[PDB]
């Protein structure tokens, strides 16, 4: 049984987010002997028995995860109240808002440090870290179910970590299909068998990664299928099922060469078994994509 982090050492500084059962604060750790900034998730002030149960379950889930490109618990406080989970502070926030504030470079390495520009090789590097994170989760047979740039965090030096904020942020409400007034399904990231059969697998996470890769190469300027309605996106899932060549795909991003786009298309194969494994996606993004055509 791991020992609790010493709660008294936290200095609460700013609120970073609010989710379904917890809320996240930026904290300073008063002199770190085993300015240090960490993110700390605690129960919402309106927490009921249901919220505490959900929080204790998440501690269990998070205890499974140990990879540089996945959120990791730096510590916990669970033996007594208040309950806390502690992770690294990622100073550049979510990847969607981050990339949207950048523009693609003209020539490689032409700008000054700090400028809001980004290279194609850096887009590859961001995607490759996401693929490495997902490759890790696949080995634990952990199915994420909501991969997208909004659920990735950005630290120093463009390091990426996969998280899962839930469907709670007003900022991203448009990314979720609603049933009975609440967000339920990120349909624009969902494989046709997720929509039609309710089947979530590693291969559907591969489909979502394809959309996330599309997002990254679009520098998060547009929503997937952004000029189609939710009903049309759901209808498109039906055309994948019927397989008579009426299905439509996300278009090739301007910044994306044809070779990379064809691998993206493979992520959206009708048959789950034909989609690439995350091992192959990572190898391509990390090495083959640097090849000169
Ligand atoms: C502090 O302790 C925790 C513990 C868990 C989580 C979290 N914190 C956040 C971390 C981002 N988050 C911010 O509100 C947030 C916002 C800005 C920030 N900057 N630096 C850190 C940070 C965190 C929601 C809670 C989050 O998503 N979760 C879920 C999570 O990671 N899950 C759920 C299943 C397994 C795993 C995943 F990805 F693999 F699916
Ligand atoms: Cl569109």
């Amino acid at each position: 049984p791991r020992v609790d982090f010493p709660r008294s050492r936290l200095r609460f500084k700013e609120k970073l987010g609010e989710g379904q059962f917890g809320e996240v604060h930026l904290c300073e750790v008063d002199s770190p002997q085993d300015p240090l900034l960490v993110a700390v998730k605690i129960l919402r002030p309106d927490a009921t028995k249901n919220a505490r149960n959900d929080f204790l379950k998440e501690v269990k889930i998070m205890s499974r995860l140990k990879d540089p490109n996945i959120i990791r618990l730096l510590g916990v406080c669970v033996q007594d109240d208040p309950l806390c989970m502690i992770t690294d502070y990622m100073e550049n926030g979510d990847l969607n808002q981050f990339l949207s504030a950048h523009q693609l470079e003209d020539k490689a390495a032409e700008g000054a440090p700090g400028d809001p520009t980004i290279s194609y090789p850096m887009l590859l590097h961001v995607a490759a870290q996401i693929a490495s994170g997902m490759r890790y989760l696949a080995t634990l047979n952990f199915v994420h179910r909501d991969l997208a740039t909004r659920n990735c965090l950005v630290g120093e030096n463009f390091t990426i970590k996969i998280a899962d904020f839930g469907m709670s942020r007003n900022l991203y409400a448009g990314d979720y299909y609603r049933v009975q007034g609440r967000a339920v399904l990120p349909i624009r990231w969902m494989a046709w068998e997720c929509i039609l059969m309710g089947k979530f697998t590693t291969a559907s996470d591969v489909w979502a990664f394809g959309v996330t890769l599309w997002e990254v190469l679009m520098l998060c300027r547009a929503q997937p299928f952004g000029q189609l309605t939710d009903e049309q996106v759901i209808e498109n899932a039906g055309e994948f099922f019927r397989d008579q060549g009426r299905q439509v795909y996300l278009s090739r991003p301007p910044a994306c060469p044809q070779g990379l786009y064809e691998l993206m298309l493979r992520c959206w194969s009708r048959e789950s078994e034909q989609r690439p494994p995350f091992s192959q996606l990572h190898r391509f993004l990390a090495e083959d994509a640097l090849n000169t055509v």
